[PDB]
């Protein structure tokens, strides 16, 4: 089974940043219906599975790569966000950064580029390409997990559909992207980074 | 060469169910973007072109699908909605809508149906298929154009991209399609459905 | 689990339409290589599924459709091949296909060009739109079953990947298509059609 | 404006390895088509965007893509290989592969790997990712080309549509792969190699 994780924080401690409606309704409205539908569907899968039916299996992949992912893609996120966040990582992940971007400001551009470019709904990320060593950025449709649709671990995710930024920022998705960059907890990517050299 | 159209009603207009503040951004910004960034995607396009450069022919696809797309269906969007609109249709749109849906209702829910199911950023459509002579329910991702990537000839359609709803309705997909009945051209769908049936 | 059916027929019923090394090959080598994968992902699933790894069941998603449709598309072939085939369908078979497509050559023309228009690997179908009421034609990319990705109820389906023709007829795909109407088994799809109306 | 190249060998010059019937099937068929249906595509594009049409600048796109991939891939494929290839690279373009790939056998085995797992009809590549410095194996699908729709600039390509080892290694993707590692044209994938590191 599948539960919506409690935020580690609270719906205002990322403020003025994101505001708290958006980290309310994100939370407990967008990513709590992925989890039920997430159970409905891994549940109607088992029985598609038992009986064989492929029609159903195939039927029912599309709810759950995007309920799956939604639900794996937020989680990462809440973890991503930290009120006593911001600033620059420190220790080897900023080597690692220093390595593959040349810079923490290339970095930066690179990852904002890269989450302001998904046409529609999508997701920005930092992953790791544990086959090559080294950090590498890619972006996602919808709700498609990064590690299960391409193998990178994720490090560090951007939500970029609209309902992340909203009733805040409204079209402009670059000014919540430069907002972002105050409240992301490095401690947590360096720790996800950490596993990955392990 | 492209051209934002005008509205043919005030942003106001169509209250109580899409509140002006919706209609301001989605028409100004939004809209707006696509046809500029439309524009600039065609001048790039004919440079590619006139060189037979395959390569960036290739690459300027999504932009030019996206903006080219994104003006084509709000543009049709605009004209579906009227502040002295709601109800059914009548004529031969109705006899129609009966014959292959049933009932008008029964239509009201399957196009319901397809929009409230778009998984991320996308649109429902009522089309007409000409080789059938039937009408058709499809859904489109992004800002794919209907006619364009399906052969449907477009005759009304309901954005569901959050933006056009998230002010308002919030998560509720589902409030904001109850909503749009009320304020349905029927005099536009009417005229779109006469022009293929000629 | 799943096994490789029986061909209804001997590798060489089908000459000289179809001849004999490529019903071989393509039986017991293509329609082969798919069971075992079929078998093989399922389990692997199963394992993913009941540990939750979201990861893993996304992961496994393209083997499983491009497998399970490798199966099941290729199960439903055979069934569509008949040496004692050919002609045109009689009975209901004929008249749906007359009311939907006009009549029985223009039947003929559309799913020719539906099969000979699929870019890459694909397959061309004939099927069954039981919401509408109606036969309907589809295509296919790859492997993707017909009514999992689809809903329509497959009746029948010409595949189109290059080894379900090219040591026979090489690049020339029409012509394979113009054969292949000679074993066309009518009785099968009549049969396929009926339990659609049931 | 688009014209088939001509090949700068025989077409049995590869034997045993790529049998001459397959060669010549490939470049005087194959290749030959796409290029004639990429001239007829862009004369319509013009059309079509000389009317800034943008539906039609929509539907021609998948022919687009697909004719004008087609051409590049075998055009790129063509030089790939050599009746005096075969063997290691050496200089920079090995060097290159030790750090990148570890050793050339390791780079042989994924660039195989990558190969063999195409789904239908597709390619894979060695490529030169610019804004990284690295070379990377990429996969695509059917002609899409590689630095168009990945941006990958192309070092070396291996065919794995069916049409491009059927007729000699029938069903055994892997035998055509163990092969064509034989006729390589190192002094091109070189070549290709010294123009991005300039
Ligand atoms: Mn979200
Ligand atoms: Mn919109
Ligand atoms: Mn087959
Ligand atoms: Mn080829």
């Amino acid at each position: 089974k599948h539960s919506l994780p409690d935020l580690p924080y609270d719906y205002g401690a990322l403020e003025p940043h994101i505001n708290a409606q958006i980290m309310q309704l994100h939370h407990s409205k967008h990513h709590a219906a992925y989890v039920n539908n997430l159970n409905v569907t891994e549940e109607k899968y088992q029985e598609a599975l038992a009986k064989g039916d492929v029609t159903a299996q195939t039927a029912l992949q599309p709810a759950l790569k995007f309920n799956g992912g939604g639900h794996i893609n937020h989680s990462i996120f809440w973890t991503n966000l930290s009120p006593n966040g911001g600033g620059e990582p420190k220790g080897e992940l900023l080597e690692a950064i220093k390595r593959d971007f040349g810079s923490f400001d290339k970095f930066k551009e690179k990852l904002t580029a890269a989450s302001v470019g998904v046409q529609g709904s999508g997701w920005g990320w930092l992953g790791f390409n544990k086959e090559r060593g080294h950090l590498q950025i890619a972006a996602c449709p919808n709700q498609d997990p990064l590690q299960g649709t391409t193998g990178l671990i994720p490090l560090l995710g951007i939500d970029v559909w609209e309902h992340a930024y909203y009733l805040q920022y409204k079209n402009v998705r670059p000014d919540y992207l430069k907002a972002i960059w105050n409240v992301i907890n490095w401690e947590n990517v360096t720790e996800r980074y950490m596993a990955c050299k392990k």
